[PDB]
């Protein structure tokens, strides 16, 4: 019900879907959840990549989204946060009234024709794929790791986002400079695989 409401009324969640506002807000919601993981004391570096196909990935080195089975939903906690709008505690399905805290990545998932989630946690890499917010398989172990963190790569839905479908480096760079200044403990990298441009923001 939650993701359906987002697909139907994306304007209410992410902003204008025609003038590039919503499209960049998609990146901002993912980055905000990485910044929350830095605020909480776990994440020290965030890497934002504009891929050659105008998907965007956000990598953090925090705890990794929990992978254990959710006691209520009976699927991975990661799948619950990705697919149950109310679970993150930021958004709900109200079509009348539009806040500050909680995980909002389910809105990005809903409005992405594809999303890739990779979690490094408890010595294992875990991967799940979604299309239009629908998981294509359960969260699966792909390998071993000595690191922790979360990677979200999303392909904005070309059924939702019209006219402006390509990311503007400068729009993302400005928000990451602001976030780097305010979150002086975090290193933020921006990489554009379309033209090779890269930046590193870290409070000096
Ligand atoms: C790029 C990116 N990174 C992350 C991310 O690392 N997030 C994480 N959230 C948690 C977590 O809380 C999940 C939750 C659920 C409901 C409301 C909240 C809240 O903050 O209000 C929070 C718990 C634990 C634990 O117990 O080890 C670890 C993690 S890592 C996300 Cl998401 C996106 Cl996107
Ligand atoms: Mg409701």
């Amino acid at each position: 019900k939650g993701l359906d409401a987002v697909r139907k009324r994306p304007g209410m969640y992410i902003g204008d879907t025609d003038d590039g506002t919503g499209l960049h807000h998609m990146v901002f919601e993912v980055v905000d959840n990485a910044i929350d993981e830095a605020l909480a004391g776990h994440c020290k570096e965030i890497i934002v990549t504009i891929h050659a196909d105008n998907s965007v990935s956000v990598q953090d080195d925090g705890r990794g989204i929990p992978t254990g089975i959710h006691p209520e939903e009976g699927v991975s906690a990661a799948e619950v946060i990705m697919t149950v709008l109310h679970a993150g505690g930021k958004f709900d399905d109200n079509s009348y009234k539009v806040g500050l805290h909680g995980v909002g990545v389910s809105v990005v998932n809903a409005l992405s024709q594809k999303l890739e989630l990779v979690i490094q946690r408890e010595g294992k890499i875990h991967r799940q794929i979604y299309e239009h917010g629908v998981p294509q398989a359960p969260l699966a172990v792909t390998g071993e790791t000595e690191k922790t963190g979360t990677m979200v790569r999303f392909w904005p839905s070309l059924e939702t986002f019209t006219n402006v479908t390509e990311f503007e480096y400068e729009i993302l760079a400005k928000r990451l400079r602001e976030l780097s200044f305010l979150n002086s403990g975090v290193s933020i990298r921006l990489r554009d695989k379309r033209d090779g441009k890269e930046d590193h923001f870290h409070y000096e």
